[PDB]
């Protein structure tokens, strides 16, 4: 009845809820984590058939570079033991972002997890990994560049309907709605070219504390902004 | 400081309606409120203003007549004009008198007021991308040499300051295929107020906004 094909989750807050609590960061990371399957089982219930989701860091600016670079490898081997589980719920799962640069061992297992999955037909689950909505469109736009350099590809045939097939999630029904948690009203370089027409539904709640309820209300909002 | 606003005007004919009026009327408001839209933002500063009527021949000579009569004023205010957008299938009478009107204020150092004619983000971006595919062509561009600063010098505005602030009127909560790769770090800021009432309190209530959000975020 919400008539929501894909649902956009900017997720954020996690750090900032564990300090109210008097707890480090890191007890949020876990809190966080419990939000985050309780939204993806929340959309597999509700017949959403896409789910994308992307964790805004509020404190990657005060972390060195070469950490954030580790803490993407973490990420992905994090994402072996959670791929079972995936599995076994019926969730066909995919990484979206720049993946290029990580070592051969983390592209072979994020593509051996999107191979395991991809015959599934529950939820359709995209997470955003080194993901930039400016870099997306770069890269479908250097993927046309090499047809116009090979001589297959006039630059005056390049429309939007043919850039369209080169950005993330072309393959999937369009973005309906983006929810942005933890109270900042900004896309923050998430989706760019993906969010032409969605619903942009902004909330205070912060991470840990988002719950079916409030994914329901913004999908409820989203049936009635129609 | 925010130091480009740019807005999704919409609500003139809902307000028509709600007054018992036809959507000239809402037209005519509508007018009025783009005037106080522009004189609030150079009055506090503002360095760029863009605005973008959203809807869902007449036009092009009221286009036509609308650059003739005020073009002198908005350059003796020292405005800068610009009409971003595809005109390229506008008549060459409309589309020469937008680029005289551009080039006649070309120079101003005050507001820079863009108007969207006929735009799309998506179609904006094409534009940027075609620039750069003919480069490759030309064989002046490797394929992987693209990055984001080189596409970002090939999009509507990037001669200005980045937009900060995205203002929608009338209540829906989309962007409408207006900015996409320029709103990438904009503060959002939606308000159910039909176009026709937009103020100066209000634009005022969204630069607060903007200001207390750049302090806490
Ligand atoms: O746990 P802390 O945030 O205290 C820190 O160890 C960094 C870190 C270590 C181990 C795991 C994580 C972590 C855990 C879950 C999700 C995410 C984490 O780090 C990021 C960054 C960006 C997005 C999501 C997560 C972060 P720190 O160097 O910032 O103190
Ligand atoms: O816990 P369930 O298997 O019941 C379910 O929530 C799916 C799910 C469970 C647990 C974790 C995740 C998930 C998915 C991808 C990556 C990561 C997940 O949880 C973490 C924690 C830390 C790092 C990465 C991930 C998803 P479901 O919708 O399939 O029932
Ligand atoms: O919410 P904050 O910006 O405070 C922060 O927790 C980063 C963060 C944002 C959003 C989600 C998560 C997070 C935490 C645990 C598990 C997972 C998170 O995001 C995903 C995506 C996919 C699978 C698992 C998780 C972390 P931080 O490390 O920058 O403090
Ligand atoms: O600067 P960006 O916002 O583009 C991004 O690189 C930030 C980022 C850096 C490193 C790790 C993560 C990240 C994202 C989701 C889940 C987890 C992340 O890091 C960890 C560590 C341990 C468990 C889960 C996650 C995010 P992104 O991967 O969220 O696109
Ligand atoms: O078709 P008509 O000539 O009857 C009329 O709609 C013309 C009209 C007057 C004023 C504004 C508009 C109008 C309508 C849709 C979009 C835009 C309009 O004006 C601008 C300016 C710049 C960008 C978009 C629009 C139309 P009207 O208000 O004089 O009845
Ligand atoms: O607000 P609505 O979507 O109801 C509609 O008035 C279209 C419209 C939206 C926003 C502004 C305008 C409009 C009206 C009069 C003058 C100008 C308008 O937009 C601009 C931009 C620049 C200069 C003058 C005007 C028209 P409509 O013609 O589709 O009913």
């Amino acid at each position: 009845a919400h008539g929501c094909r894909h649902v956009a989750i900017i997720m954020d807050g996690n750090g900032r809820w564990a300090k109210k609590q008097g707890k480090i960061r890191a007890f949020g990371h876990k809190a966080g984590a419990k939000s985050v399957r309780r939204a993806v089982s929340f959309a597999a219930n509700n017949g959403i058939e896409a789910l994308t989701l992307y964790a805004f860091s509020s404190e990657n600016w005060n972390r060195p570079a070469q950490e954030v670079s580790a803490l993407m490898e973490l990420f992905v081997w994090a994402l072996d033991s959670e791929v079972k589980s995936l599995h076994r719920h019926n969730v066909r799962l995919r990484i979206i972002g720049d993946t290029s640069r990580f070592n051969s061992r983390l592209q072979e297992r994020i593509r051996k997890s999107e191979a395991l999955t991809a015959g599934n037909t529950g939820l359709t689950l995209n997470i955003a990994a080194n993901y930039g909505g400016r870099w997306d469109i770069v890269q479908g736009v250097r993927q046309l560049a090499e047809k116009v350099q090979q001589g297959n590809l006039q630059p005056d045939q390049i429309d939007e309907e043919m850039l369209n097939q080169h950005v993330c999630m072309h393959e999937l029904a369009p973005v309906d709605l983006v929810i942005r948690t933890g109270g900042e009203h900004r896309i923050s370089n998430f989706l760019l070219w993906q969010i032409a027409y969605a619903e942009l539904y902004f909330t205070d709640v912060l991470w840990p504390d988002f719950d079916e309820q409030d994914f329901e209300g913004a999908l409820n909002a989203f049936a009635n902004r129609e």
